[PDB]
């Protein structure tokens, strides 16, 4: 067969040149690893973040198609895919951000990162989220560990494994498997009825903001703080207890050194009724007013 010219697709990453360095993070079905795409074989190739399945293909495939089509400075950049001649299997290739998530970066840089800079992170997170909301997506997994640091001045939403499209004319996505829910980040309606509204992402932003304000310290994490509030030994009764505490109107406490006007913005993310929650737009305005 007279075969045509072998054109280069910059988004096609060959498996044979994708060399593992270390693990970056892991769910239950997926893992991300730092790799070097090193076709010259001399360890000068580009570092990239590679997400694959643990030995759900259709899910990863939809995550790829979602990220590939998102274009925003506060959203991690798709770089491409890795596929094998055999087929079926696929890995997602993302830019690698050396500073990691807020979980790695914040505890190491307390001295550099003050309140104004935190509030700018908060604005950038809201802008990425708002951009996402406008494409009719609910993220469902917003948490400090899913916010990457591009530079001391810039963050990016850095994973989309649970992201779902909201149907046209509907206001929420109804979820089926919820076993692996980040319950300490989830709004009541997600916990009780398993429905996800954009306002549900707003709630999760509320807690992500808390983590940011406490610099992602483990003893101040939403999980640790909630378990302390309700009892850490209730096992299968934990979510119920959690739902009650929220129904009772309890919320995470104000972080030390968090000024009440920032805390009050946080509170509006946690109004019990979805409809009463501030929007990402309002949040952006509120934050911007504090930065003037
Ligand atoms: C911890 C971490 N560091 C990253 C650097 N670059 C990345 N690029 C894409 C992810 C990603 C990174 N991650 C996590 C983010 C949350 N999901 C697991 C990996």
């Amino acid at each position: 067969e007279k075969k045509p010219a072998t054109e280069v697709d910059p988004t096609h990453f060959e498996k044979r040149f994708l060399k593992r360095i270390r693990d970056l993070g892991e769910g239950h079905f997926g893992k991300v690893e730092l790799c070097r795409y090193d076709p010259e074989g001399d360890n000068t190739g580009e570092q990239v973040a590679v997400k694959s399945l643990k030995p759900h293909i259709a899910d990863l495939k939809k995550e790829i198609e979602i990220l590939r089509n998102l274009y925003h400075e506060n959203i991690v950049k798709y770089k491409g895919i890795c596929t094998e001649d055999g087929g079926n299997g696929i890995k997602l290739i993302m830019e690698f951000l050396p500073s990691g998530s807020l979980k790695e970066y914040l505890p190491k840089n307390k001295n550099k990162i003050n309140l104004k800079q935190q509030l700018k992170y908060a604005v950038q997170i809201c802008k990425g989220m708002d951009y996402l909301g406008s494409r009719q997506y609910v993220h469902r997994d917003l948490a400090a560990r899913n916010v990457l640091v591009e530079s001391e001045h810039q963050v990016k939403i850095g994973d989309f494994g649970l992201t779902k499209a909201i149907e046209t004319d509907k206001e929420y996505y109804t979820v089926k498997d919820d076993r692996d829910s980040p319950v300490f980040w989830y709004a009541p309606e997600c916990l009780m009825q398993s429905k996800f509204y954009i306002a549900s992402d707003v709630w999760s932003f509320g807690v992500t903001l808390h983590e940011l304000l406490t610099y992602c310290d483990s003893d101040s994490s939403p999980m640790a703080l909630f378990l302390k509030m309700i009892g850490p030994t209730h096992g299968q009764m934990t979510v119920t207890r959690l739902v009650n505490t929220l129904k009772e109107g309890k919320r995470l406490p104000c972080p030390p050194n968090c000024p009440d006007e920032v805390y009050q913005l946080m509170r509006k993310c946690w109004e019990f009724q979805p409809s009463n929650r501030t929007s990402f737009q309002n949040l952006i305005e509120g934050f911007e007013a504090l930065l003037k």
